[PDB]
């Protein structure tokens, strides 16, 4: 499996779900993972409205806030719900990139995503099964 490849083909997903195409953006995983967040975002759209809403996101603070809030939702320790949070909430930045005039962000955002993931979060999803796991236990 490709970090890389499941954040851009997800944010790919999520600003073509809001009319936008995306320039810079194994089946199963891509699958489950953006049915996954729909559920997530459906479950807690009250959340995802008003993170948007409150996040103030200009280029100068855009990785303040996303390390701040990634920082957050990860201080408890990770589980596979949080994970998927975790990619929700980068495609609020990514939309509200794109709403705000500030599309290159979109770029940047995806690299911290994929950087979490490769340096923070890669043992725990590999010593939990890898994504294998998350597409049996939810797909
Ligand atoms: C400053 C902040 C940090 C503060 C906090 C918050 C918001 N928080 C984030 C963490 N949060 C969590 C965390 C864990 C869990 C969980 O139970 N974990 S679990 O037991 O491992 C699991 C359980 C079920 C599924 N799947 C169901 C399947 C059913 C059949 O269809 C396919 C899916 C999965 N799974 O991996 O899919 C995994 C969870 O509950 C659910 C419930 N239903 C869910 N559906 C999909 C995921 C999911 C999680 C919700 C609560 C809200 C902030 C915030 C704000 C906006 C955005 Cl935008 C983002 C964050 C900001
Ligand atoms: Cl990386």
């Amino acid at each position: 499996y490709d970090n890389r490849e499941i954040v851009m083909k997800y944010i790919h997903y999520k600003l073509s779900q809001r009319g936008y195409e995306w320039d810079a953006g194994s089946e199963v995983v891509h699958l489950t993972l953006r049915q996954a967040v729909d559920d997530f975002s459906r479950r807690y759209r009250r959340d995802f409205a008003e993170m948007s809403s409150q996040l103030h996101l200009t280029p100068f603070t855009a990785r303040g806030r996303f390390a701040t809030v990634v920082e957050e939702l990860f201080r408890d320790g990770v589980n596979w719900g949080r994970i998927v949070a975790f990619f929700e909430f980068g495609g609020v930045m990514c939309v509200e990139s794109v709403n705000r005039e500030m599309s290159p962000l979109v770029d940047n955002i995806a690299l911290w995503m994929t950087e979490y993931l490769n340096r923070h979060l890669h043992t725990w999803i590999q010593d939990n099964g890898g994504w294998d796991a998350f597409v049996e236990l939810y797909g």
